[PDB]
């Protein structure tokens, strides 16, 4: 719990941009890249996880634990009464993962309470909970800041207040780090709440396929054009890595050799 902190309460663009470069610099494999784009490491490369602390305007704090190999959030922690309260997702199930998650988040026994999250850590599960597709749930720097207050130190919040905060934090953190395009959308709408546009949604949903495509590209040309959606909703066919390259920040891990540059 020696972590990367983002002060959402007094965020500035230059602040958020440094917060993303920190995650990008700890999450990326030290050597693997494809066409200049860094790639995430295999699961055996320790640190296996990353801790990101989000702090609000009242110095309240919430730390998220992410698997480094893929950037998916495993659970989070806050402070309840005078103890570390870890909340893990229902889908985190290897028995060696939820304990690593519990003891990394709150490393002192009998000074921690568990408040398991009874649902899966995946878009459908969370959309279900808030009851509304993520396209209708706004994102924003003041939105994330408030979310923190609905959670920290309160014993009953609602699975809807919590899933909602998570949907926001996952995109403004994991999706933004994986895609330069999403980060730029946040930065572009920093001083306002906004809805993810057709392309932020398609990219989040297309991360694995985009990563395989770019890993497999021969001499810079995709082995198979890719049909993606663009901002305003229309088809968008990328035939080359340089067509998509400016939008991607971190490639999923695909084992094998690719054109380093």
């Amino acid at each position: 719990i020696n972590t990367i902190t983002f002060d959402v309460g007094n965020a500035t663009i230059n602040k958020y941009a440094t917060f993303m470069k920190s995650i990008h610099n700890q999450a990326k494999d030290p050597t693997l890249k494809c066409y200049g784009i860094p790639m995430l490491p295999n699961t055996n490369l320790t640190p296996k996880y990353l801790l990101v602390t989000l702090q609000d305007s009242s110095l309240k704090t919430i730390t998220l634990m992410l698997k480094r190999n893929n950037l998916y959030v495993m659970g989070y922690a806050d402070t309840y009464n005078g103890k570390c309260r870890y909340h893990i997702f229902k889908d985190i199930s290897n028995t060696t993962e939820r304990n690593d998650v519990m003891t990394t988040l709150c490393p002192n026994p009998s000074s921690r309470v568990g408040k398991n999250i009874n649902y899966d850590s995946s878009y459908p599960a969370l959309e279900k909970k808030v009851g509304r597709p993520r396209s209708q749930v706004q994102l924003g720097i003041q939105i994330l800041n408030s979310g923190i207050g609905k959670i920290y130190g309160v014993d009953s919040f609602t699975e809807k207040t919590e899933a909602e905060f998570l949907l926001v934090a996952i995109q403004m953190v994991s999706e933004a780090a994986r895609f330069k395009y999403i980060e730029n959308q946040v930065k572009t709408n920093f001083n306002r709440a906004f809805y993810p546009n057709a392309k932020v949604l398609n990219l989040e949903e297309s991360w694995g396929k985009i990563s395989t495509a770019i890993h497999n590209a021969k001499n810079g040309a995709l082995t198979s054009p890719l049909e993606l959606k663009n901002a305003n909703g229309s088809k968008w066919i990328v035939l080359r890595v340089d067509d998509i390259e400016p939008d991607v920040g971190l490639l999923k891990y695909v084992n094998g050799t690719c054109q380093a540059t």
